[PDB]
């Protein structure tokens, strides 16, 4: 694997800058990166790489996935969108330069979830996915995929999501997170595991430690399976706005305890994802 998996960014109320793992990798003493945030070369700030190509900020030493306010401040970020680019400087090998989304959210912005395989693939899309999304995050809400497929696939299946057209409603773009399991160094192997095999809800719970608890980052979640719901319950998600779509392609609002469908779903659009203000 050579590339980013994206990064979330989330300004607290006191205007600092709290972030998840950074997970950059090169696919080792001498070699040291630079970062490239919008086209604009981030001054006196750099990464380190360990044997196996994991990537880190040295801090003063800690080797962080997760750099600081004072280095995030840096990077002059703005809400949404942000490209950023980490060149790989060599005396042996010159530049190699990789290239990543970096978001902004603010602390009181609301996420909804989505798991890809068997909830936005047909266990092949399913058919009014995009309109669906397409109007949650027309109300204001940020949609966050989430993926348990291996670190090789994952340019795949973000260029996928792009690909998708359904009736000229296309998927809103938003970061796409990968279970830790796939996400492996030396690092972080260690506290991995204190998480036992519940990956996905410690990835969501991780997300949602990004933001103050005295707030709820996480409005919903879409999924196809037990684990989908079960994350969402943990990471501060009601069972009313839990939808898992089973095999014959039924939504079901599992506070409800009814059956639907995705364009279902999309017709009471408004009072099941209210127009946030
Ligand atoms: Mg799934």
């Amino acid at each position: 694997f050579s590339g980013v998996v994206d990064i979330i960014v989330v300004r607290q109320p006191d205007d600092s800058l709290k972030s998840m793992p950074f997970h950059i990798r090169f696919g080792n003493q001498n070699i040291n990166i630079q970062i490239t945030v919008n086209d604009k070369k981030i001054e006196d700030v750099f990464m380190l790489m360990l044997p196996e190509g994991a990537c880190y900020f040295p801090e003063l030493i800690q080797k962080k996935l997760r750099p600081s306010s004072a280095i995030l401040k840096k990077f002059n970020l703005k809400n949404g969108y942000n490209k950023i680019q980490f060149i790989a400087e060599s005396d042996l090998q010159g530049k190699q330069l990789i290239e990543g989304k970096i978001y902004l959210y603010n602390y009181d912005t609301k996420l909804v979830i989505s798991d890809v395989d068997g909830t936005v693939t047909k266990s092949w899309t399913h058919d009014d996915i995009a309109e669906l999304y397409t109007n949650i995050q027309k109300n204001g809400y940020k949609m966050v995929y989430l993926s348990s497929r291996p670190l090789y696939f994952y340019n795949y299946t973000q260029g996928y999501l792009k690909g998708i057209i359904q009736n000229g409603f296309t998927m809103p773009d938003g970061p796409i997170l990968l279970s830790p399991d796939q996400i492996i160094s030396s690092l972080n192997r260690e506290v991995v595991y204190k998480k036992a095999d519940e990956f996905k809800g410690a990835l969501l719970k991780d997300l949602r430690r990004v933001f103050p608890e005295e707030v709820n980052p996480i409005f919903a979640g879409f999924g196809n399976r037990d684990t989908d719901a079960t994350a969402c319950l943990y990471a501060g998600v009601i069972i009313d706005n839990i939808f898992i779509i089973n095999e014959q392609s039924q939504v079901e609002i599992l506070g409800k305890q009814e059956k639907s469908s995705y364009k279902k779903i999309n017709e009471k659009i408004q009072e099941l994802f209210p127009r946030l203000p």
